């Protein structure tokens, strides 16, 4: 537990051993990071700490860009909170 996400009660951790990455609500991906809302579902997401997810959400393939700390192409997306269902 060495960083938080945006994710409710999320059991993700910024350890040395732990490969998990941490990302912000970014700008340049908008009508798809509608999807990240879903990464949340929370009364109302607020950028202030919140406006970041965890790997932890998102698809190993998400992951092909070997940046520093900015890996979220525009197949980004939080999968685990894919809301996106039957309606
Ligand atoms: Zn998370």
């Amino acid at each position: 537990m060495v960083q938080s996400c945006s994710a409710y009660g999320c059991k993700n951790r910024y350890d040395k051993d732990k490969p998990v990455s941490f990302h912000k609500f970014p700008l340049t991906r908008p009508s798809l990071c509608k999807e990240w809302e879903a990464a949340v579902r929370r009364k109302n997401f607020k950028p202030t700490k919140y406006s970041s997810i965890c790997s932890e959400h998102f698809t190993p393939d998400c992951f092909k860009r070997e940046c520093n700390n900015k890996l979220l192409k525009e197949n980004a997306v939080p999968t685990i909170f894919l809301e996106l269902v039957p309606r």
